[PDB]
């Protein structure tokens, strides 16, 4: 359907909106390239390990490398449906947040490449409660938007996507990643990668922020929404942490190598501190 | 609607795809951020004409800023239905496609701003053959994506976007700007923007062609519905031109100025060459 005007030939951008300050954070912060990453130490010292200590590591590698994959196609319908609000500013940030989340599944790809496992298929390590929130609650949540752009709806695509799968689910990978293989001296190159996707992570959390807070700020009764959407999640949320705790208490031998004691109760009480804090950084009033 | 699985879980990226090395590409010579560009000459140099030889460039900068405005928001349609069809390496160089075009939008609106004309309404300048181009026919053939991705709509929507708007009247619009005002030594931000803008379309117009290429491929009666959809839009290109070309002639106080010949001619020409060049670059067989 037809443009009846343009933003930037009536007037200009508006430079002082907090996306488009956003958007020049992104463009500054932003540079990283993961083919410039040194995956050849990576390469060796996943070779030196034994079948037991490769496979520690996958359920992880699994998990994000799908994420990666599911948000850089479901962000899609939010920058539609902003963009026929006319929301020019968000849509200029949300260019930088779609390109962030495509380097981010070109660095996972290129890791297992690297280390030599990128023949095998990792949906082995998906179960019941991920599949429930990437291959289906998150694409339902954002496909909405292309029917039905309500303060409702974006709220909820909001809250899946910016606040749970990377305000929670993502954010605890990061801590998990360093927890385990930072303190083991491993894998160099993908915590150089780690360490790039969790500063990008930032401005992706900040937009769902803004986003639901907006909204809430016109009609204080979106909080409980907000709120409801939050618990509705948790128990797949759980449901996951819990099946990778127990693979990895069942798989001890990478641990009992490097010296690890891999503290899974301390790993789950940073995911449900996460879940905590993000319900936090939105004010009912 | 459901995601039932993920390449790079399966597999990884397919990294011969010439959409994967377009990619690359864009991100290493992508990296020019608007917000370096000094334009405080060109503030002078605006300051410095009188109202005649002001008048004089903002024809172009209206068909401009309202374009790359138009195709930012214009591409969503395109990357959903490719990521729908499972085309990732398309998909990931599509975001490099997208956050261009918000640059671009950022630069002109940044020289409106820093010349003092942010205020003004630059719609004035676009006729009802623009109009038909832009305000229409663009986004009603990339919109149909999102209920029709045949062929058909496929190579219709990439013909007038990549091949018309940016590889007929992008370009002869690069073309334009430095053969009047780097002549005159005007406006050295413009045409630093100008420089960056070109460089990008580049890999845009890349994308067309192999995106229309690949569908006569398996086909070659789409080849004539190339040609067709071609021709179809030319009135409206050369109707474009011819106005602004009215609009130079009756406007020549600048041109006098600074011992331009503009040589409304050979830009026409150069539109001509630049529409059929285009067509010669989709292989019929
Ligand atoms: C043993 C403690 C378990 C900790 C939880 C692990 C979470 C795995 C993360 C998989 C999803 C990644 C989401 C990426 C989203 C984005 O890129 O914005
Ligand atoms: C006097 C000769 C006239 C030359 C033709 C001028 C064309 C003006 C261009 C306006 C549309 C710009 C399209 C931008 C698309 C993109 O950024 O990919
Ligand atoms: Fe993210
Ligand atoms: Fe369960
Ligand atoms: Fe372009
Ligand atoms: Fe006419
Ligand atoms: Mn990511
Ligand atoms: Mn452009």
């Amino acid at each position: 359907v037809h443009h009846d005007g343009f933003q930037t030939v009536k007037a200009t951008i508006d430079w002082e909106h907090p996306m488009f300050k956003l958007y020049e954070k992104a463009k500054r912060n932003g540079k990283w390239n993961p083919a410039d990453i040194d995956f050849s130490q990576d390469q060796k010292d996943f070779a030196s390990l034994t079948s037991e200590e490769k496979i520690s590591a996958l359920p992880l590698v699994a998990g994000f490398s799908a994420g990666e994959e599911a948000v850089t196609l479901d962000i899609l319908p939010m920058a539609h449906a902003l963009a026929r609000q006319g929301r020019l500013e968000d849509v200029l940030f949300l260019t930088t947040f779609m390109h962030d989340e495509a380097k981010h599944v070109e660095m996972f790809s290129r890791w297992q490449q690297a280390v030599g496992i990128g023949q095998m298929d990792l949906s082995v390590f998906h179960n019941d409660h991920y599949k429930r929130i990437f291959y289906e609650a998150l694409p339902e949540a954002m496909n909405r938007l292309y029917a039905d752009d309500s303060p409702e709806a974006v709220i909820r695509a909001a809250t899946v996507y910016n606040m749970i799968v990377e305000g929670t689910l993502a954010e605890s990978g990061y801590y998990t990643f360093r927890q385990i293989y930072k303190k083991a001296g491993l894998f160099p190159g993908l915590l150089q990668g780690i360490d790039y996707l969790n500063m990008d992570e930032g401005r992706h959390i900040q937009f769902g922020i803004y986003t639901i807070q907006r909204i809430v700020n016109e009609d204080e009764r979106y909080y409980e929404l907000f709120i409801r959407y939050m618990d509705e999640l948790w128990p797949h949320v759980i449901g996951y942490v819990d099946y990778l705790t127990e693979l990895g208490k069942r798989q001890q031998q990478l641990a009992r190598t490097y010296a690890l004691e891999i503290d899974y109760d301390l790993l789950r009480h940073y995911v449900i501190k996460q879940f905590n804090l993000r319900k936090k950084q939105i004010s009912r009033t």
